[PDB]
């Protein structure tokens, strides 16, 4: 399923909508980085 | 049904299309922030 | 119908694909702004 | 006849995926500009 | 199915989601460029 939206802010922060929730964080630089687990949850639903 | 589009302008304003309407505003400050309730309505339909 | 694509250029111009046509213009600032009626048509189809 | 992706690079170049091919070029400035006929094909398949 | 997302970071790095994996790299230079073969894998699943 994965993300519904996945996009950058002009400040370089990666944003994503995943299971109707909004997340942000620095983009991963390696495939061992569990991005979703460490991303900042900034929206609990509705996205 | 969530958003149809969700994207940034170059100055870091978040834009979104929700129920055919267009909204803009600073991005959510936390998961406590009801963005859609405070976003500026900039289009009533047709998006 | 609504837009198929709706996105910004780095100079802050809003671009949209609507009914296979490509449009650009300054983003709307209020819900009184009929954006599609004033946007510059820059592609008459195929988008 | 219908793009899959259509988006800007931060350097102002328009990118588009059309039928599994990737194209780039300066954005069109009028509806007389046949963009896809003059765009640089930078990817042939897999997009 | 090709890519699910395909988008730029603000410094001009191309990001893409392909078969649930996240890749980044300089954008394709020409159709001689096998982008997916040389892109950096930065996320293995979940995208
Ligand atoms: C699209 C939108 O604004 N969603 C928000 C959600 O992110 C936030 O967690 C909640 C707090 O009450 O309010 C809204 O539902
Ligand atoms: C896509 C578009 O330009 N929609 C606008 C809408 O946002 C605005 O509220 C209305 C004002 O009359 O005109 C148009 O319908
Ligand atoms: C996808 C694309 O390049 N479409 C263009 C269209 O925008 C333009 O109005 C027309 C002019 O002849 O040529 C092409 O159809
Ligand atoms: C998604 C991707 O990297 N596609 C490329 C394609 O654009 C390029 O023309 C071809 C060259 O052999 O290699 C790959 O298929
Ligand atoms: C959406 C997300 O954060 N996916 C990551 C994936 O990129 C990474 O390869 C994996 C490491 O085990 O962790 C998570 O699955």
């Amino acid at each position: 399923s994965g993300f519904k939206f996945l996009f950058f802010s002009p400040d370089g922060t990666l944003y994503g909508v995943h299971n109707d929730k909004l997340y942000k964080g620095t983009p991963p630089t390696s495939d061992k980085d569990n991005w979703l687990a460490r991303a900042t949850l900034i929206g609990n639903g509705g996205w």
